[PDB]
């Protein structure tokens, strides 16, 4: 239920990402991985890269 900005826009690139813009607020919903979180973005999700998101 927290909350992550996108530092970066981010096109999917795979069936289990999701795309974001820079600025958008995303829930995150899965930061168990180093690498890829899973994340809300509008009434999506998907996975996006962990760098390219900051927690709020
Ligand atoms: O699904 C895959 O295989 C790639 C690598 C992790 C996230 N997307």
């Amino acid at each position: 239920k927290e909350l992550v900005l996108a530092l970066y826009d981010y096109q999917e690139k795979s069936p289990r990402e999701v795309t974001m813009k820079k600025g958008d607020i995303l829930t995150l919903l899965n930061s168990t991985n180093k690498d890829w979180w899973k994340v809300e973005v509008a009434d999506r999700q998907g996975f996006v890269p962990a760098a390219y998101v900051k927690k709020l």
